[PDB]
């Protein structure tokens, strides 16, 4: 046998160092201990190992939290798509029990929350031809479906609420923003399956720069015309989601998507020379240079992330990955939470 | 051999319609020729197939266009990486010669353009580690480099007119807005390299609801502490954007990218029911429910795209794909768009 | 207001039907009910909708089964890389306990299993650089490591039964295929943590079309030289393979990543007219046109799955669903296996 | 402002080497010169920039080839679905020419060419359904149609070459490989279109491990019932490739997509220690741990490629790419081809 090839092919190797991991998978021959197949995820391998490597590192974001300021400040970024889904609960529960400090996210996001205690959502596929649908007045999104009444409703719902929000700001001097509108909106939606109704009570800001891009956007437009003046100010948002990193004592980053959500937190973080924990979860790849698809490392060469800091990034469909993720970092420290709250 | 194997495997079939075009590709043995090299693309499948389309759909919206407004308004989309890039180059060009009606981009989109007049940009690598990287105050976005000496010069190009603006706010009654701001850069940077420079000198307006997601943003937030009182509210520019579609003979939309950007040119369109041309060029996918990865279809249900119309996708980097379909559309009809403008 | 505006954005849509379900995440103020976390993947949306599907198919292709043939017939299909992770483990418990009959998988597929009894894979990292690695004999796999020294041990374990599968073929007048041969190292490596050991001891056959892609072909190579004369014939194989789908009472495919190996098994497929269940969980895209990426539905144009078959194809890396489809399906029915077995 | 929030976003930059190059993209102001348009790609950033190295790559590996042995045996790898697009005339005039030396690709990439010269395969849509086409008969390939009559001829064709194949194994001693069979093909398809008919001719051989898996493959085993014995072994061929590596002066690699075809060209390549140019063209990604989407750095952990090689993976879609790269490498040296041909 060629000699070379068998030097090429039978090169010998040292033994790794002891502190190496040996790649083993949960065996169902133990029965289905749900506990310890998630933990097991870690030296699954792949995106299994990251998502362990994402619990290990929400976890710590919560340990050090649980040392109106908290050892840990925690930023919730979400795309709009996502509350459109069942992830809209998740975010819900992370949000009624104050585990969480800053939200952002888009329109979408915003406007979908609001909706569902009007009208729900529904199951569709992906497949569902366009045309056909419009004919009906069903908008699609993804394999799931908002009929159009939704919106229709919601305009009869949010109109009365902008003739107030114009009146305010004419005869009580308010300068509205992006943050302060959702936090009315959510006084306004008083249901407890809300998640603005309960940021707005557990006084958790939500930032979302491009307010008007979606069907809240367009009740607005349509209203201006009636009752023009209505200002909203980006500006203002800017500062206050800013010296929320800037005087945090410690952050920590949960973002689920990428977009101007993604960007937004982390830019706010390189005021603080970055961010001490961040976990991602997002489907977007970066051969296309796009911020959405970068890698957890091109934020550490912005400053965005601390140098020393382990960043994790999931590559997966967070309708699949977040409520794991809740369940074995966030659900299993209620009783933590509470306690910090005087009940228990 | 088993009867039921032979009739699943050898079934018979009619033949296609004469219409059916056959997959074939460019023929080398008749050297390079690369109009035909390029017009092949329609039948060699695939995004190559998809890519002839998006060249003869672009076509489409020129020879209307072609037929203050013009008989085809065209919405041009671009994410911020786009610009960082040498589409920045690319954009300039259709700019400058009035062939688009409408911008709209995101903050990175905006200021990238201004700052590459103050500095260049540079190629770097994926694979650069962060750390590193961070250490020597470089900017990582893809494979490309931004030394952050580029914000700091942008800042001191910045800040004086941002001083400008506020007093023009206070004591001349201006409402700020991103696209008037847009268009005061653009005539601020007073460069013919510079996409705003030419929208602002041929009033093409441009907008950005998130256009504080960026280094315009930080300048805005430092400068804010000297001169407060800065507002920039995004309620205008949705009347502007919308009242564009709505007063549109008809609509085409070249949308680069997802995101804001995608979703409020196609909300915009819905205004009017629909965009009558639709070309989109990104990498996003679907599964995942993003607006950013959704197939023109479901743009469709919405009512965003007519449903009579032939919406083209392809996916693929822009990088890669626009000059070429810019070299086959907007550049081959430089004598029509100046013979509109009595200059042939 | 624009009244085609408001027309166009106000569209009235009547209700749907009373079968439609409602999009809802699970609720985690019921605390963590696992099982219930699961099932309220169906309702969340995107990906999650598709794995709660993917659940009830595979349940249904089990159910089917449990009514040497038995009444459903499951090929269970997986890439190299996913004998790499800790999937391996999941792989082995469902052939340990006879749950799926025929199994396909490439080169690295076959190889990894018999390895990891020699030595182990390691948790390494993407970012790992190829030179450096190299310079220590490392072989990187995404983030896992395979030292080559592991390789080396191989080759002492393989060479011996290479000189008998020689002197066999030559004497005794045995005639080589994959399967035969996969079988033979299952026997050989004579561990209860191997694939392999336990399809040859269950007497389900393993397919591999290209079984010299990789290390055991590297040491077929070389041994030829002392030894040569080896064959081995894939036409055999495919006999053996087809006629399973052929004379199955039914067949359910469990598909994880694309290339040859889910071609195979559909192929295979095709020859009964099609599958009656399939579920497949990869990372493909269509847009290429590759038959990795195809959506499920393709296969039905080519009638590889009965066009009145409900195929499921979830988009998500197997090492994070694979372990979670099989705690909902196969091992909650574990105690039916084995009654089926006459152990229960 | 604060303190710290200026230093981190205001962070200094010292200036980069002198050797840094500025991302640039075309002036179309200049017209259209196709020549520098494309090779302004490798200034214009991300995939462009990638595909401007390709080329760069590629025109080193044909001189290196222009200084039976050549100074550099050049390796061409491709899935199967380009063959069924145009790409498959690009890769017959590779091979018409004798630019190439080895080809590999998959069963369908056999087939296909073959029959295209019975019958053609038309453009569809990605959003054909399967039920539809499959009650006509239609086989669907991405956006691309195939008639099932196709396959028919296909058969017709077929059978009797293996009549004889069987015959000549039996009364001439002939042992059959894929590569020898893939000749016997091409030889008999005898049609100027066909890429094996000229890789027959030019004496390339073509390397399938899997050649099985396809319509071919149907068709052995339907005529193994009237003729049973064929014997198609993949050993032989193993040797066949891997000694083209390590006899090989010089070797360099362009692999369009993934799969076998991927991994087995690199593990000829480690024979030698791997090859000294490596371009490659596909869509896949790394993070599920897939050979198919590994960086070309991890073929560089395994020694496949050469440490000091300069491989280059471009991240798109190859109907779109590789007749670009063609055109701006192969295509613009065919006078040095005929001239090495004594023809110039
Ligand atoms: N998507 C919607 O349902 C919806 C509804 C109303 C308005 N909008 C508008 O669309 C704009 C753009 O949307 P976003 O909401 O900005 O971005 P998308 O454009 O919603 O998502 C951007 C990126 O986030 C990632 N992503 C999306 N869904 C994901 C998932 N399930 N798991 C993990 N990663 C995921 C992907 O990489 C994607 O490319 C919003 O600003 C909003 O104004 C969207
Ligand atoms: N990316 C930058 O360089 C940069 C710079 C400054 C600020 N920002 C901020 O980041 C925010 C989000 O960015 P965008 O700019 O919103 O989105 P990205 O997040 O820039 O891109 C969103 C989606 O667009 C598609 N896309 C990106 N690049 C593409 C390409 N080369 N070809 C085709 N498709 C492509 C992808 O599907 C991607 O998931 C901006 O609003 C901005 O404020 C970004
Ligand atoms: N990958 C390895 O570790 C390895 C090792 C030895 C030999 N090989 C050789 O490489 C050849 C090609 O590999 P395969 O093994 O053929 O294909 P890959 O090339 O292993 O995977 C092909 C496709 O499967 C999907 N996929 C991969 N991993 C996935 C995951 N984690 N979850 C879901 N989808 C996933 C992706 O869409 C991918 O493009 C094999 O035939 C074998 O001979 C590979
Ligand atoms: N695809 C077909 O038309 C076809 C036809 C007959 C038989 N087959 C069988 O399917 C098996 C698997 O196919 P392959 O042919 O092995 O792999 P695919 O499974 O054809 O492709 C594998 C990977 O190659 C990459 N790829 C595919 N098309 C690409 C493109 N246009 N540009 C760049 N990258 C691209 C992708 O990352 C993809 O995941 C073959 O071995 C063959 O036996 C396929």
């Amino acid at each position: 046998a060629p000699a070379g090839a068998l030097a090429a092919v039978l090169k010998h190797s040292s033994t790794l160092p002891p502190e190496s991991t040996q790649v083993r998978g949960y065996d169902f021959n133990r029965g289905v201990n749900y506990r310890a197949l998630l933990e097991a995820f870690g030296t699954t391998g792949f995106q299994a190992t990251n998502f362990g490597r994402a619990v290990q590192q929400v976890n710590a974001m919560i340990e050090k939290k649980l040392e109106p300021l908290t050892s840990c400040t925690i930023f919730l970024g979400y795309t709009s798509n996502l509350i459109s889904s069942g992830i809209r609960e998740t975010i819900r529960y992370l949000v009624q029990h104050n585990m969480v400090d800053v939200l952002v996210t888009t329109a979408g996001g915003v406007e979908e929350d609001l909706i569902k205690c009007l009208a729900p959502t529904y199951l569709g596929e992906f497949s569902l031809r366009g045309k056909e649908l419009r004919e009906n007045g069903i908008n699609r999104i993804g394999n799931l479906l908002v009929p159009n009444e939704n919106y229709c409703k919601f305009e009869d719902w949010l109109m009365p609420i902008l003739d107030q929000m114009v009146m305010e700001q004419n005869t009580e001097g308010v300068k509205w923003t992006p943050s302060k509108m959702i936090a009315r909106l959510g006084k306004e939606i008083n249901n407890p399956e809300s998640v603005y109704y309960w940021a707005q009570k557990n006084h958790i800001p939500v930032f979302s720069p491009a307010l008007t891009d979606g069907s809240l956007g367009d009740m607005i437009f349509f209203h201006s015309y009636k009752n023009p003046g209505l200002v909203l100010d980006i500006v203002e948002d800017l500062r206050l989601i800013n010296t929320q990193a800037i005087f945090a004592k410690c952050t920590g980053m949960i973002i689920l998507g990428g977009g101007v959500v993604k960007h937004h937190i982390a830019n706010a973080n390189l005021m603080r020379n970055g961010a001490d924990y961040a976990v991602y979860i997002n489907t977007a790849q970066e051969f296309d240079g796009s911020d959405s698809g970068a890698r957890p490392d091109e934020a550490v060469s912005w400053g965005k992330i601390r140098v020393d800091a382990q960043p994790v990034k999931v590559y997966a469909d967070a309708s699949l990955v977040f409520p794991l993720l809740v369940a074995e970092t966030f659900a299993q420290k209620m009783d933590a939470f509470m306690h910090e709250k005087n009940e228990d």
